[PDB]
């Protein structure tokens, strides 16, 4: 049952729809939003160290090397 949702460090903006983080982004690690969610490292493997392979699985909040 988990799975859908948001996070507790999740904007009042990405709880709005469409996504108003579009220019107010604060999203923490508990967000799988693409929507404000972006990353660098590919499917082929992790390149920050953080093991993620794109915004699927990227546990970063940004203000990370892949962001
Ligand atoms: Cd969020
Ligand atoms: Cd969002
Ligand atoms: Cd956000
Ligand atoms: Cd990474
Ligand atoms: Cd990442
Ligand atoms: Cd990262």
């Amino acid at each position: 049952g988990s799975g859908k949702g948001k996070g507790e460090k999740c904007t009042s903006a990405c709880r709005s729809e469409p996504c108003q983080c579009g220019s107010k982004c604060q999203c923490g690690e508990g967000c799988t939003c693409a929507a404000c969610k972006t990353c660098n490292c590919t499917s082929d493997g992790c390149k920050c160290g953080k093991e993620c392979t794109g915004p699927d699985s990227c546990k970063c909040g940004s203000s990370c090397s892949c962001k």
